């Protein structure tokens, strides 16, 4: 195949991390804006490539959650005032680096800190049918009107377990994957929305864990494309990392056909046979 043993290793190392300098500058900077208008009204946490460690580039973009909860977590209002609050806290510290996106309000970064998409939200409970419980999560609103749910800290714990279980496989084949989609994406060969890092991390969390071989990157890989390949023929019903949802729930645009055609460009692309 193209890459070798070595290479494919060097893909999946972290590149980006919270260790960074400019990660916990932005972290830092960005915390003390919001605090300075939310006080304890809000938690501030994680989500994201930084916050499940699967970053592949350089100086990447951090996603900081800002909770407004005062009612579930008060101290021992609706969601477009919230996040124009938000902007606003921002935008007095900030100043010209913030711009207000469709799903967060982004600050962008400098020679001193990474750029972080700051995302105000509130607490969510929804059941899950998959668990039969009701699980805690995040819920915000797009500016183009969306319901936007997660469940950050499920997903967090569900694979950090399952690389812990793989001989730290999981991750590190999420982080080729990343890799490999970077490459097709800027060498036109696929477009720049076909996967999110969210559905590959996906797509490989529902890989068995009998599949990730310790020591063994290349063949790893090829379990772990063949896998996914043959369970989009096969109609298979994943969960998201968070075990609480089905990832091709009729909520979600994304399809078992995208994740084919991605396994199918990942396969050529590396050259396996
Ligand atoms: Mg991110």
């Amino acid at each position: 195949m193209n890459f070798s043993e070595q290479q494919l290793i060097n893909w999946s190392r972290p590149v980006s991390t919270t260790e960074d300098l400019k990660c916990q500058n932005a972290i830092t900077q960005i915390t003390a804006a919001l605090r300075a208008k939310f006080g304890n009204r809000v938690t501030i946490f994680l989500q994201g490539s930084y916050r499940n460690n699967t970053n592949v580039r350089q100086n990447s973009d951090v996603d900081i959650v800002m909770r407004y909860d005062d009612a579930f977590y008060p101290d021992l209002y609706n969601f477009d005032e919230l996040k124009a609050d938000t902007e606003e806290a921002l935008r007095n510290v900030f100043t010209t680096s913030v711009e207000r996106k469709n799903k967060c309000i982004q600050v962008n970064g400098n020679s001193n800190r990474i750029t972080a998409d700051v995302i105000p939200c509130f607490v969510l409970k929804r059941f899950s049918t998959l668990q039969s419980v009701e699980a805690e999560g995040i819920k915000f609103y797009s500016d183009d009107n969306k319901e936007i749910i997660s469940f950050p800290e499920q997903h967090y714990s569900n694979g950090t377990e399952k690389t812990n279980q793989t001989y730290r496989l999981y991750k590190r084949m999420v982080r080729i994957l990343k890799v490999v989609n970077y490459r097709l994406i800027d060498d036109g060969e696929i477009a720049d929305n076909l996967v999110s890092s969210f559905f590959i991390e996906c797509l490989v969390y529902n890989v068995p864990n009998n599949q990730f071989i310790s020591g063994n990157y290349t063949q790893t890989l090829r379990n772990v494309i063949v896998k996914i390949y043959e369970d989009m023929k096969n109609n298979a019903d994943y969960t998201e990392v968070n075990r609480l949802f089905w990832l091709f729930s009729n909520r979600s645009p994304r399809t078992r056909q995208d994740a084919l055609g991605f396994m199918q460009k990942c396969w050529n692309y590396l050259g396996y046979q």
